[PDB]
């Protein structure tokens, strides 16, 4: 039978199971009850730009096939012991000047990291932000209520990637628990090793780059699980529950523990009503999947490392091995010797631990011997020459998706000149990207940048640049070469770009600064030699949105 907490959800079944699960309980169903940037996209087909030609990612019927391939599952074997070893190492990297220190955070403190727009569980009734605006005491309730150990009707609701399946828990869950567990759930202080979540895109790579030199010869093995959330097992969700007792106050430990309890074993109900009981895994919409996955990827990993090269997980200290992960995705630098040593014993580990890598010629894990080739959080480090002739590393991704995601921004000018702002602060060694952005934000002065998206500035744009980047966008002289080239094949391979492009966007920057005066466009290092003009930018600075 199903855990007594969760039979609640049987009194609920009005019809048969219509879905076809091998594994996991399908007692049966219950009832049931994308645009452009304006600015942007013009400037791009004004350029030669073919919009429809960039890449872009429902269905009861294909949906209900991925449960059924990826979740409908049993949990993985997992060695013996394996998580007191896991905690063994955790004790190696603990931070014992933060141990039983965390505790909840204000309404104000959580209103000011949560999206108002968070979608509304199944059988709820409000979305994220309309339980703020008339039922916190309703979550607070469920906070005590979970604090002294009353389990409740936990769920999930499941639904399609807008062929993945999302499984969230309701909205007045998600602030229940972001509400306690915010500083461990964002991180604030980040104490899990290696998690770049909070880092800026734009020093990430700069920052790996000092690790990559501190070694004779650099290695990085990349981390390959595969669906991750599906691999996550009962007894992993327990060991980060033990994690997470380690940093808050012992007043929160029951809270945790029940908590816990009820992610065990989860009643999940499909947007479509069908409804299955998950059997210990991830559901992506719960608030602790980027810093739970995190960890547990991060300890898994030390694990797997030391258990392949011999190194004594007791104190590998570090310049033995460096680790970075966001989620499932992640890298490890170490010497050439041990990197590869751990490359062939690796999978065999990984895959007694539980957490199968995906499969590979070999059967070896991925290996860079080159620091340009490193690949996290879907970018790759771009190399930049500064006029003064200093060298440095940038995010780099595919210019096709790049120019994709910043049109199809799913408007006012007061926004899109934010959106632009964003982009020249993780793209300006772009050069197509770098001056679409400025010709977005030569436009309105008058209009103060939104704050709606991932960053905006207050004041002058180029003064902001030069207050995160360090040096003004006029001091960027010169690209990788091959890389610049390689990311801008895919313009060509799906004849996204014109075999003009490039020069009709250079005309028409030059044109609004060959006219005299102080135009953004001259902070372009290359517009300004051609205009013989130069952008004197004013006092700016970089602050976040969302």
């Amino acid at each position: 039978v199903i855990r007594e907490h969760n039979k609640w959800i049987l009194k609920k079944v009005r019809h048969q199971g219509n879905l076809n699960t091998k594994k996991t309980l399908n007692p049966g169903k219950l009832s049931e009850q994308n645009i452009y940037n304006n600015q942007i996209g013009t400037i791009m087909t004004e350029a030669g730009i073919r919009l429809e030609k960039l890449p872009v990612v429902t269905d009861t019927k294909s949906f209900h096939e991925a449960i059924r391939d990826k979740i409908d599952k049993n949990e993985n074997q997992q060695s013996p012991g394996l998580h007191d070893k896991l905690l063994e190492i955790f004790h190696t990297i603990a931070q014992p000047s933060l141990r039983h220190t965390y505790s909840d955070v204000t309404w104000e403190q959580l209103e000011a990291g949560v999206n108002r727009k968070g979608a509304a569980g199944f059988l709820e009734k409000k979305n994220v932000g309309e339980v703020l605006d008339s039922e916190k005491h309703l979550v607070e309730q469920l906070i005590r209520d979970l604090k002294t150990g009353r389990k409740i009707r936990y769920y999930e609701t499941a639904i399609p990637k807008n062929p993945r399946v999302i499984q969230y828990p309701e909205a007045k869950t998600r602030l229940a628990i972001t509400k306690v567990m915010y500083n461990w759930v964002k991180q604030q202080p980040v104490v899990i090793p290696g998690y770049e979540g909070k880092t800026p895109l734009f020093n990430i790579f700069n920052k790996v780059r000092k690790e990559w030199d501190l070694f004779n010869e650099p290695v990085a093995v990349s981390f390959d699980t595969k669906n991750w959330d599906t691999q996550v097992t009962s007894r992993d969700l327990r060991l980060i529950g033990e994690i997470q007792k380690y940093y808050y106050r012992k007043e929160w430990h029951k809270f945790i523990d029940t908590i816990t309890d009820h992610m065990v074993e989860v009643p999940v109900i499909t947007a479509d009503g069908e409804v299955y009981i998950r059997n210990g895994q991830r559901g992506s919409g719960q608030p602790d999947t980027s810093a739970g996955n995190s960890m547990l990827n991060v300890l898994t990993m030390m694990y797997a490392f030391c258990e392949s090269t011999g190194v004594p997980y007791k104190s590998f200290n570090n310049r033995v091995a460096r680790i970075h992960v966001c989620g499932d995705d992640g890298f490890l630098i170490t010497e050439k010797g041990l990197g590869l040593k751990f490359a062939n014993n690796g999978m065999q580990i990984l895959h007694e631990a539980g957490k199968p890598q995906k499969i590979t010629e070999g059967e070896r894990m991925k290996v860079a011997y080159r620091f340009e080739d490193i690949e996290f959080c879907s970018h790759t480090p771009v190399p930049v020459r500064w006029s003064d002739n200093t060298s440095s590393y940038m995010a780099g991704r595919d210019t096709a998706v790049i120019l994709s995601k910043m049109a199809t921004r799913l408007g006012t000018i007061a926004y899109e000149k934010a959106v632009a702002f964003s982009f020249l602060l993780m793209y300006s060694w772009n050069p197509l990207v770098r001056r679409i952005c400025l010709l977005v934000l030569s436009q309105q002065p008058e209009t103060t940048p939104s704050t709606q998206t991932t960053y905006y500035y207050k004041g002058d744009p180029i003064g902001a640049y030069k207050d995160v980047i360090g040096k003004n966008l006029c001091e960027l002289k010169r690209t990788g070469f091959e890389k610049l080239a390689n990311l801008n094949l895919s313009l060509s391979t799906l004849g996204i770009w014109s075999k003009h492009t490039s020069k009709r966007i250079i005309q028409d920057c030059v044109t609004i600064g060959k006219e005299e005066g102080n135009w953004l466009v001259n902070a372009d290092r290359l517009i300004s030699s051609k205009t013989g003009h130069l952008y004197i930018p004013d006092k700016g600075y970089t602050l976040q949105g969302k």
